[PDB]
């Protein structure tokens, strides 16, 4: 990248210490620029969900892939579970979202636990495939948590067939007291759900599709065991991207695993990490990987920076690894340290093909973790790190390792009471990246890398401006 | 009853204004006295659970009937639901309690919502009828609320066949880290659960059984509609006692309903209410009822005392109605106003055959209401009154009545963190009644009525002594 | 009245110390009993709004008279103001309520200050008489308080002509997101507003009408000055009842004023007060008054009980004055001390023709005082007493009296966040009185006096039962 004249700091910079100065801009609207990545991951937006078990899940995978991102399935899960997740994700529609389906035979608790699994805010109830009503939080607040759901269904809900123009759906939901509309198949069976905000998004975003036209999804494995067999098994079942993720990516085991996956000629683009050095990035590229994950240490749940002096400020690491990868035709991802949309924009301008986002997304409805309400009754979720799952390999055997593996750190990730959905932070991040592109004047992401000019700011320089409202950022 | 010389107050007395003075006592241990009632309800202890939908339920019915009480099924429930409740209650064992059964296919939320449905504190998991482990609160605290239960089962649990002496079970649970022991059938199938405290109680209490030997249960109906048909339907399905419960028991509709049930010659003893007058009690006895419920107004959720000057201090009402009923060979129950075991003892000495307890029991695990945790994270349940269900009889039709029916009052009934089970308040109440009998010197409940001497105390006289600890009383 | 045998207390009783015991009841539904008073005031419900400047006003007068009560215009107001109030009150419709009318030329502050002047919760906007939309609190929360109202009008509102059956209106508002429906004249001009709850009430209550068919209203004067001229002036302008109200009603000036008004032969029934003695009541009856107000001292803002030993427990005073008035064919009103509906029921059973309610009603939208929000942001109003206006008669002249007149006491009267309207407390009071009548078994108010049986309870006897929720009672 290009820095301002005289900006040659003697220290490595994180996101807070570096900024972007505007430049020659010819575009006007932020919809003119495109966010499609060129790394081969196929994402039309530069957002990638991390490999954390508290962030990556079925609902988040489907939701993010619908809006143009990709989600990496967490490492160390049964092959059956990840295969089922992939089948569900690629079985969903490209445009209409799937609501929370409940049969009247279910219990009220089965509703109250699922209304917050999606950003819709109101689950749907189906009877032999026919959607007969909606179930909201206000309906289940006063009822026993184990009465039949049929006691809670309300018949005031908007219906529309699949293929309906979102323009009409928006006006239908304009006067509807509930922001949820049921989309039904031409035979009347429930096909999905189209939120008013989701209806608006349907014309803005474009889903990341595979060669068949289904939602893209990524899977991950560790370096322990037969990495080749695990990668081949994940390839058999649906998979659009392979990510080899470890706490330390500059290991001999890392290179051996990359070589093992590359020798299988699966055709899937290969992603590895993490290294915060040009030497590590070029070594991983040479080993056969197509993409190199960068961040080790800036992870919001990563205690390596505190257990050990090992780490690096994220921005400088991304810049160096991006230069190293582009010298060899590879690509890199920024991993961790993503608290604000400015982090996404800064990492993308630093040369990353896209940005891998972790615990920030875990504080949303679509995250696999269950929603909790704190002492002050604010929506939040307890996000936790991968810990030993990123490291190399009886109860005594478990205790021998777990005594010295870094503890599973947990942070209270609060949701924004209004924009609590993952699509809402996707909107924030996409708006930020588009604003950065317009300010720079670049119409596409490689142009965003090429034309950006960066500068160094002090701690007080980070203080100016307006901070984010509650819940929009970690 | 007999009052002290010169104690002729000019005001009606509640429980707080009256006390018991000791007398000639020949018994020493409180196990020497028996608490069996003579009203025909068959309860070996004078505790009866109220007819409130927040107190009476399947679990409370079974638990209280096991320890010698009886529970009245709430009025205005479907015939199928009450029939299923009765079948379950009479299908359970007389000695061993039933634990919370979970299959490994269930979700973690289905456990976490049920561990607090019983006072055991740890649910059991069954696989094809074989109990394979226990599930406690500490196990489910850190796991996602929708993983399979099999991920939570712990194999450290005590096993013992049915018919095992509780003496051995107590010593088995002496060193067991979990206070829950699994009782299994001779073929290995799960038959029930025997808590250490429950094991101790098994030798103290004696269950209230019917003519067949199954747990007794009572059902209730209102005065609206075909009361005779409803009573006959409740008689067809298992039922050990019929309670006609209304907000006002001195009505012509009340007498007509009593006559209708009496003309059916069901044989079941008939209970009616509520009247706080001797004239009302004798009228209800003449109408055909065998038992008259007394309290109207002292109910902890009854807002009639505040909506209207209508009401009465509970103790004087119980004394007068007891005298009226005993003049005619009938029996009476104290209804409402039961906050402390002293209330039970005072009502029983006042002449009531047994005591009908309401919202105090609703603050327990066995109550049908779901357990909630307050702002300070203390276990409590939101108990609510019957409201319009105790009164005589489209959405407009519902709004016409509900606008003027008394609102469903709700109170924050806190559980005691240690003795939160309904059996624990049963132990407190039974210990109090036995202590009252020993202090009076009576070996049986009619002797408790006959030999008791009461006195009147001021508000300051209620201040002396030690108040109950948190959660033991409402 | 009749007390229980042995209930002969040595102290005068307030509402809290006395209760009602049920009796022979033949009626079942509380709509069977009628609440019409026989004192000649014409009120179909026993609720009368006090003479306090913080309670009696145009909106409260119209609202209470619509539901069957009467409101006494405060003493010491200009003749023009009370004449305008009377003309407005008698100019309104008997069934449909009038909403808050706003022209688009008005300011947003003129809306935000008026949305809380009525219990509707959403004002109406008219353009040349045509209602073009509604204005709610949520609409004005985010806008500058001085933009034009036209920027706030929302067109989603239900319309219905006058004479429409409330059955259809209820179903129309069933799915409407706003609880406010606009009632329009057959030519399209705005005629009033029919709230869903108001639509239900329209079939329950019956308005108190004059000989012409317009809403009844009462006016009040002091004893100072030419009381005859003031009464004649109030008679010229519309008036349905004359109330001579003073702090001390057993004065020679009181008798002289009563004689002066009686000599005018206005025909309007005459009400005077206040005396808490049989001698005072009979003296005021002899002086020419038809009704005697009783309470002096129990007033929630009356500091006479604290400045002076002068006063009386309200219930005993009402009983004695009721007996004194009925010995002479007169009638009495309970004045002050009305915190709960039980107070209304107890005073009515004590023999009062109806109940005069004060600061309890001032904590409502319809009260003339402006709504305030406290430190915790809870809706409340600062109710204040009449102070020197109830007593007999330059800045020095003002300071000479005001230094020794009792200070204007002020209390923080909180509204219930849900049922904050005066019609809602009217519903509570009417439901309480009807419940008392049904428990007693009386079908009409003189029968409620005749058939009621009362008893004395201690302070602990007042503790039993459930307290009111927040905001329902003072
Ligand atoms: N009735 C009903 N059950 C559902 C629905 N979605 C999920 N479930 C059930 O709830 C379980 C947990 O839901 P998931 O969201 O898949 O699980 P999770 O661990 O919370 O999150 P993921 O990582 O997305 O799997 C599923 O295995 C189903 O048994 C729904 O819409 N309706
Ligand atoms: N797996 C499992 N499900 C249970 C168990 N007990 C109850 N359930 C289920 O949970 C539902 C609610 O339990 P109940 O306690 O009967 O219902 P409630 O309304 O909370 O209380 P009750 O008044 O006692 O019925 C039942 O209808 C069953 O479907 C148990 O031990 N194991
Ligand atoms: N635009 C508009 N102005 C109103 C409305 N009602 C009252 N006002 C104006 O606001 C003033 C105060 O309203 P009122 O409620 O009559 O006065 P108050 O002193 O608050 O209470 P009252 O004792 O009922 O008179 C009136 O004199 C009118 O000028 C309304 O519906 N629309
Ligand atoms: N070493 C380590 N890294 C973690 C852990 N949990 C998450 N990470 C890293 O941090 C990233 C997410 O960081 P975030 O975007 O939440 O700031 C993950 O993609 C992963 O690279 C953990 O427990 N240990
Ligand atoms: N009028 C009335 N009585 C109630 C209500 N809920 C409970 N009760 C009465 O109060 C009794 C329980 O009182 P507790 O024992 O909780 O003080 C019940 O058995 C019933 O008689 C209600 O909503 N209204
Ligand atoms: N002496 C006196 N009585 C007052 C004052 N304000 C109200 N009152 C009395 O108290 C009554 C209202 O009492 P409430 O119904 O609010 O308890 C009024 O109708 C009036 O009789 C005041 O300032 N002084």
């Amino acid at each position: 990248v290009r820095f301002l004249d005289g900006h040659t700091p003697a220290y490595d910079l994180t996101y807070n210490d570096v900024f972007v100065v505007p430049g020659r801009s010819d575009v006007a609207s932020r919809f003119d620029v495109d966010l499609s990545t060129v790394d081969g991951s196929g994402t039309t937006i530069p957002v990638v969900v991390a490999n954390m078990t508290a962030v990556a899940g079925r609902r988040m995978a489907e939701t993010v892939a619908r809006r143009g991102g990709i989600v990496v399935l967490p490492q160390d899960l049964p092959i059956t579970a990840v295969s089922e997740t992939v089948d569900f994700v690629k079985s969903r529609d490209l445009v209409v979202d799937t609501p929370v389906t409940l049969s009247p035979e279910d219990s009220v608790s089965d509703a109250n636990a699922l209304l917050h699994k999606r950003a819709h805010g109101a689950a749907v109830v189906v009877f032999e495939g026919r959607p007969i009503g909606l179930v909201t939080e206000a309906n289940c607040a006063g009822v026993d948590r184990f009465a039949r759901v049929r006691d809670i269904a309300l018949s005031d809900f908007v219906t529309a067939p699949v293929g309906t123009d979102p323009r009409e759906v928006f006006d239908l939901l304009e006067h509807a007291p509930i922001d949820v509309a049921v989309m039904t198949a031409p035979d009347g069976t429930l096909a999905g759900v189209l939120t008013r905000t989701g209806a608006i998004r349907a014309g803005i975003y474009t889903p990341a599709v595979d060669a068949k036209g289904r939602l893209r999804i990524a899977a991950a494995v560790g370096i322990n065991g037969d990495v080749g067999a695990k990668a081949q098994a994940l390839a058999e079942a649906g998979a659009d991207l392979l990510v080899i993720d470890t706490a330390h990516g500059h290991q001999a085991k890392m290179l051996d695993a990359i070589k093992a996956v590359a020798s299988l000629d699966l055709g899937l683009p290969l992603v590895a990490g993490n290294v915060v050095s040009a030497e590590g990035t070029r070594d991983l590229i040479e080993a056969g990987a197509s993409i190199v994950k960068v961040g080790v240490g800036p992870g919001a749940m990563c205690t390596t920076r505190m257990m050990t002096g090992v780490g690096r400020p994220q921005f400088s690491a991304v810049v160096e690894c991006a230069a190293a990868a582009r010298q060899l035709g590879g690509h890199v991802w920024a991993d961790g340290g993503v608290r604000h949309p400015r982090d996404v924009a800064l990492a993308l301008a630093a040369g990353a093909s896209n940005v891998m986002i972790g615990s920030w997304f875990a504080g949303t409805y679509e995250s696999p973790g269950d929603l909790l309400f704190d002492r002050d009754d604010r929506p939040y979720k307890e996000s936790y790190g991968m810990a030993s799952k990123r490291a190399v390999a009886s109860s005594f055997d478990r205790a021998r390792k777990g005594l010295f593996e870094e503890g599973i750190s947990t942070s209270r990730m609060s949701l924004d009471p209004a924009r609590g959905g993952v699509e809402d932070l996707l909107d924030h991040i996409t708006s930020g990246v588009r604003s950065t592109c317009t300010y720079v004047g670049a119409a596409n992401l490689p142009e965003l890398h090429e034309k950006v000019v960066l500068g160094v700011q002090s701690a007080a320089g980070f203080a100016e401006g307006h901070p984010l409202p509650a819940g929009w950022t970690a």
